């Protein structure tokens, strides 16, 4: 069923609640035995929020390999993204190790550090050229290098260098810095035009290591990025279009990383930027 009929049934009649509800009646469990240890309560932001033991990303230290991220492999779509929480001001040095030993060339951030008047996330780069930032932990260093602001997301060129070999690394931040403290854009116009540049600077692309992408718990805003992309890729390379389904690209993802779309206006919005986000694919 074209998603966009689909879309209008849905609307008129009134039912997101009840669609979300399905899909999270559906979804998969699987453990999370690592994450629920002792020894990692202060590595975890919520503690409802936690990676799955068979798809979370292991950190390369005997000590202790666990970050609260997850790999999400789409396998048709042919991409892999990295969803993870903000860093805490205990693993903001764990998140660079993993974004390094990842090969990663992009970090894609959804949220202000500030939000509702509360902290959603460490201070995690640094922000003026002159004062670059050392993690002594995991012996990382981290320099701005550039920054361009925009009106809707502000891009960062940073230098990452593994102080133990001093090879060094560009990687490319990615903030959109818009998002309303509640609830969700009224328009997906300038979401989509991100996640374009997302795209343009291959951070996507199989020839790196998987983007790393994060919001305050790493579901939903996060959640919604991935969707659309897979969702807009899948168009792309299918003969026919309109078989895409996005409930079922959803519950896919959601076999990788519990609890992606946190409510029932995430979803809708999910829709309402694949829909509009279609006609430039389909060739505009």
């Amino acid at each position: 069923m074209e998603m966009e009929k689909e879309f209008e049934q849905i609307d008129k009649s009134g039912s997101w609640a009840a669609i979300y509800q399905d899909i999270r009646h559906e979804a998969s469990d699987f453990p999370s035995r690592v994450a629920k240890l002792p020894k990692n309560k202060n590595r975890n932001r919520y503690r409802d929020v936690s990676p799955f033991d068979h798809s979370r990303i292991k950190l390369h230290q005997e000590d202790n390999d666990y970050i609260n991220a997850s790999l999400i492999k789409m396998e048709e779509a042919q991409r892999s993204y990295i969803l993870t929480q903000g860093p805490l001001p205990n693993t903001v040095g764990h998140f660079w190790e993993m974004v390094w030993e990842q090969k990663s060339r992009g970090v894609v951030m959804l949220n202000r550090v500030m939000e509702k008047g509360s902290l959603k996330c460490a201070q995690y780069w640094p922000q003026k050229e002159e004062k670059e930032m050392i993690f002594e932990d995991t012996n990382l260093k981290l320099t701005l290098i550039s920054e361009d602001i925009k009106s809707y997301y502000t891009v960062r060129q940073l230098e990452l260098e593994n102080l133990t070999t001093q090879e060094t690394r560009e990687i490319l931040h990615f903030h959109y810095t818009t998002w309303p403290d509640f609830g969700v854009p009224e328009s997906p116009a300038s979401f989509l035009n991100f996640l374009f540049k997302v795209r343009e600077s291959g951070s996507l692309s199989p020839e790196h290591g998987p983007v790393v992408v994060h919001c305050s718990a790493g579901i939903g805003r996060s959640g919604t990025f991935c969707l659309a992309d897979t969702c807009l890729l899948l168009m792309d390379k299918r003969k026919d279009p309109s078989s895409v389904d996005i409930k079922k690209v959803l519950l896919e993802m959601r076999k990788f990383r519990m609890g992606l779309i946190q409510t029932a206006d995430q979803l809708r919005f999910s829709y309402l930027a694949v829909i509009e986000g279609a006609k430039f694919i389909m060739g505009d």
